[PDB]
């Protein structure tokens, strides 16, 4: 029986076995009030307290959200739609704890992606127990809101002001400077980590004045605020918000009034709008997400990163070999999971089309001269491939590297590494490479569990990044020092050397995609 | 009808149809008095001078040699054998020119490799007539003597001083020297290239002082003098020298005696003792190869090198991904070039007897050491990839590495590339990989000819190749400059770049075999 006194409170944990030790999770700690009636749409307000012994021993409730049902019954789709119900109470988070509880141990905190529209804490390849079983750190994952609930802007305004869900992130990393040390924790070594959107929010925490002095250091997969989906401009927020509220039957002529009817409509009136508040999606949309609001975010984040404000500390940031094609099978003509998905030039052109709807022709022109010079002999996977590549190239890879340059030129050191490893278990077809979200299963130790079919080569590769993930939070520098390993060199402008992680062998590379982000982060601008 | 004048005489040559283009071949134009007779075992002499036109229309006589006979009708062995009659008079060479005969054109030397005991200049994959239609190089190529007929050595004695098949060589570069102006040649531009004892060879000359006015640069194929087959020092020597005349019923108390019977041999009952000198040979055994002689060599390579006394030039050096693997089907137990040749532990342990075989049980342990510390999947090609790493990291590699290194430590660049490309034609399995010898059809051009069989990509890799040759060659720096190619970086000490020659994507990677080079380098040669 392990309780800990809060201060809100009791809470009660559970105990696990995870490879012949102990770790103690407590799943399910709220940490706000639960945002209903007159508080949806506003900022999270914080925890009353409690008497007797708050039970901490299941997943709380996800946030309401959409679901992925492109793939009824298939497991690569699936593993990621929420698997705790949906309820606007969802303001909940997860501890894991070594045992015997630890006496001052660094924190990692995880913020999951999912697009800021989806995503939940509660998934199994966020589980905690594994780094606190094997690191000895403490793990803490927080449920934040998404979609309109948790991103819906009418900006300046106090009853709908933007940013929500990031705020929630804030108050649990608040809840974490005021409560862990109870857990064995040490609030002074705190790491963010994130893949994706969760990338993106750790990226703008190091940009939010009221989050600079509740975390010490920040980790990046596969995201940076930086990416073209990450950020909506107040004009395009404004906008939605008003087509969601003409789609709900709720344009009034007082802004004030229009939040009010919002606020008493059902949660699913309001995600049934959603995918329309906007006249042409991609499969990358993100309909409601961050925006300068004044609050969280003082100015655009563009400007803040290039004139050095934010917070100076170390950062590891990363991707994946294959980001973008997972996204190609929700949308573009002639993909699919099921086949090998050769695709004709008028099948890439069209294809353009749908991951850049609003642009001119001779901006989708530029990207199809830049990406099908061939090399040279005529493969029949050259446009698959080149489609592929430019969503990664564009959505992911040169916002990441382009965020590390400018992050690095104000004197902070910085890791990158390129993720080149396909599980020998993913579900989705061999053409779809290194997955978009499937380095995350390494990260947290996954293939450490031997019963749990993965290779002896992938279970080495995990321990080698769980090791280098946690010496990077406790010591700003994630090297694996005992078994020879390759030295992961700090990233520079200039020089840019990266590591490559994989299963054979480790190497220290440069300058990555070199000629593709002259490309995006040069000329696709002006476009 | 084309004809030349040259020092010694007229020569006529022949028209070929390349590309749609002519080039001029003159083959088995002769370098030196045919060395017969009192003439065996003795530096080439001086050519006496010809009247009337000698016809320089077909491959001379390559020299005396024992043949590979291990795969009877197979290709992959067999085209590395003489296409052309066997004789001791065999000291010709070649020489093709663009068409129309250029101005002053840069000349590129070849020197074959085969162990110094075999070889020709007269094989397909060193046909210069590409590169003399593409590049407008001039190329020229020699026969030179090979084994005891090249290199048998009683030092100090003039009947047998040594080194008489580098004497070929050089004689060859004087000729070069004194005639190829009239072929539109440029004497002040002369390149040699050649590839394993080839670019051992083409690196003695680098220390030879009566060759430094007869060349401007280098490039080194796969081979350097410090490879540990690549030179006999005094004591082996006599003492093969000595064993040969034991067997051949030649032994005399006189030395000059032994000599004299020694050329009253038919060249056959030579050739036939030659493998016997030794008493346990490899696969790479050099039973007769350079020695020290005070006369080509003043001293021990190893020392000109270390104290910097060498010609001051530009090189170029390279190895391929699996040097080593070619050798292991000629004697190491449990391979087949007709099988997949899984081995065990117990198979590694005796093919390091059959490649290492002089060396203590300590020294063979600390290679199965060094070597078979498994990362860390229970894969079965486990101790077959060692045993080919082994093989080609000792006598490749790291020598071709540590010569680089040190060349360039006196100030001279130096370019070093990595060879990943595996041949679409490859007659030999796939567990062998980018074999030792298979970069040559690449650098000659081979893959240009489109009725050949050569994928698209091989065509677009070979043509970079030769351009990156030629301009090495003309103007010092191996580079690509019209087609957006990576740029090739100076190898340095310190950094080490070297650059990787592949069908995909070229890179600049630092540090080739880090780990195994330390191991061979600093610790091996204690053993
Ligand atoms: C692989 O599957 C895709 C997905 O269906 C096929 O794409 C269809 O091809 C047809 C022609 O029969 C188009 O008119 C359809 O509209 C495509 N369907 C959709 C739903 O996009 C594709 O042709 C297949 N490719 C293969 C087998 O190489
Ligand atoms: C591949 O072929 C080799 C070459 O023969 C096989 O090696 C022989 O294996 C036997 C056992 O039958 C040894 O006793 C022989 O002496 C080996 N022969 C020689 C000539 O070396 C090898 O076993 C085969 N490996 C496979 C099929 O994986
Ligand atoms: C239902 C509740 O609020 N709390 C329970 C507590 O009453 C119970 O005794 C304990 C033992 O498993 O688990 C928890
Ligand atoms: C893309 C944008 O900036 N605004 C869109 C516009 O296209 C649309 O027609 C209007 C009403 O839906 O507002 C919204
Ligand atoms: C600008 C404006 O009209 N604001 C009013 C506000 O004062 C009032 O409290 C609200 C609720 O009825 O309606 C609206
Ligand atoms: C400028 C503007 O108001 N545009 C939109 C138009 O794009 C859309 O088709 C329609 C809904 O069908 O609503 C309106
Ligand atoms: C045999 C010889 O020594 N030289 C010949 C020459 O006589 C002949 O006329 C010429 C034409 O092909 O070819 C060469
Ligand atoms: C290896 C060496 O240096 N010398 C060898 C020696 O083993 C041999 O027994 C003797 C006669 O063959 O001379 C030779
Ligand atoms: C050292 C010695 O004995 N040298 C002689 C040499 O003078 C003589 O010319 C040769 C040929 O008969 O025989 C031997
Ligand atoms: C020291 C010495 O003279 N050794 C060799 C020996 O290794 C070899 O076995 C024999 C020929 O069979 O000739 C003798
Ligand atoms: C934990 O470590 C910090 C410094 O990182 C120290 O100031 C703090 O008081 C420590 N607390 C313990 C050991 O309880
Ligand atoms: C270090 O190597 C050993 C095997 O030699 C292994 O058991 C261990 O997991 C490795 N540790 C890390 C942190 O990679
Ligand atoms: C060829 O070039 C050299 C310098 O590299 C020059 O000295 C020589 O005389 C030239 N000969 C010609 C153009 O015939
Ligand atoms: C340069 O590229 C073109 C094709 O765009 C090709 O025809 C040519 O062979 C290339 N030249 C070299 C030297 O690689
Ligand atoms: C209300 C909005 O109007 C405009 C359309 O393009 C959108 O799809 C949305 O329905
Ligand atoms: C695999 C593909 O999936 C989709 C369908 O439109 C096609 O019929 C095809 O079977
Ligand atoms: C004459 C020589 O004597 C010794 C042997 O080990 C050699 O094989 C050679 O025959
Ligand atoms: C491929 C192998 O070659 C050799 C022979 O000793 C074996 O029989 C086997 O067939
Ligand atoms: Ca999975
Ligand atoms: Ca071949
Ligand atoms: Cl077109
Ligand atoms: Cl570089
Ligand atoms: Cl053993
Ligand atoms: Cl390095
Ligand atoms: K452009
Ligand atoms: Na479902
Ligand atoms: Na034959």
């Amino acid at each position: 029986d392990i309780i800990i006194a809060t201060k809100n409170g009791k809470v009660r944990g559970m105990q696990l076995t995870v490879f012949g030790g102990t770790v103690t999770a407590f799943l399910g700690i709220p940490y706000a009030q639960p945002p209903l009636g007159r508080l949806r749409f506003k900022k999270p307000q914080s925890l009353t307290k409690w008497s007797d012994i708050w039970n901490a021993t299941k997943y709380a409730n996800s946030c309401c959200q959409n679901i992925d049902q492109s793939f009824p019954g298939f497991h690569g789709s699936e593993m990621w739609n929420p698997n705790t119900d949906l309820s606007e109470d969802c303001l909940y988070l997860n501890v894991w704890i070594p045992a015997p509880k630890p006496k001052n141990a660094t924190v990692l905190i995880w913020i999951y992606g999912g697009g800021f529209q989806t995503g939940t804490s509660s998934l199994h390849v966020y589980d905690g127990k594994f780094l606190a079983r094997v690191e000895r750190v403490i793990v803490v994952s927080m449920n934040y809101r998404v979609g309109a609930l948790g991103f819906l802007a009418l900006p300046g305004n106090p009853e709908a002001p933007g940013n929500m869900g990031l705020f929630d992130q804030q108050l649990a990393l608040q809840w974490v400077q005021k409560n862990i040390a109870a857990f064995g924790g040490n609030p002074k070594s705190v790491t963010l980590f994130g893949e994706s959107a969760g990338a993106a929010s750790v990226s703008l925490h190091l940009l939010s004045p009221g989050s600079h002095s509740l975390f010490t250091r920040a980790i990046l997969q596969s995201g940076s605020f930086n990416a073209p989906w990450a950020v909506t401009s107040l004009y395009e927020a404004r906008n939605r918000t008003l087509n969601l509220a003409k789609l709900t039957g709720c344009s009034r002529e007082n802004e004030t009034e229009i939040i009010k009817c919002l606020r008493n409509k059902d949660p699913q009136e309001i995600l049934l709008n959603e995918a329309f508040v906007v006249p042409y999606g991609t499969p990358l949309s993100v309909n409601f997400g961050p925006t300068v609001d004044g609050d969280f975010l003082t100015d655009m984040p563009d400007i803040l990163l290039e004139l050095g404000q934010f917070k100076k500390t170390q950062i590891l940031v990363g991707v994946n070999k294959d980001e973008g094609t997972a996204f190609l099978v929700y949308g573009a003509p002639g993909f699919s999971k099921d086949n090998n998905s050769i695709i004709t030039r008028k099948e890439f052109q069209e294809g353009l089309k749908i991951f850049f709807p609003g642009v001119s022709e001779f901006g989708k022109e530029s990207i199809l001269f830049h990406y099908t010079d061939w090399v040279d002999d005529q493969r029949p996977e050259n446009y698959r491939e080149a489609l592929g590549d430019v969503v990664g190239d564009y959505n992911f890879i040169c916002p990441a590297l382009e965020f590390t340059k400018k992050f690095s030129e104000w004197g902070n050191n910085a890791f990158f590494y390129y993720f080149e490893h396909r599980s020998s278990k993913l579900p989705w077809p061999e053409w779809m490479g290194v997955m978009h979200g499937y380095e995350i299963e390494f990260v947290f130790g996954l293939p450490l569990e031997r019963r749990d079919q993965y290779t002896k080569a992938e279970e080495i590769l995990s321990r080698s990044i769980v090791k280098r993930w946690a010496n990077f939070a406790k010591y700003g520098n994630p090297q694996e020092t005992q078994n020879q390993s390759t030295s992961w060199p700090v990233f520079k402008s200039t020089e840019q050397k990266y590591l490559t992680l994989n299963t054979e062998s480790t190497r220290i590379m440069t300058k990555l995609r070199a000629q593709q982000c002259r490309f995006w982060t040069s000329f696709f601008p002006k476009v």
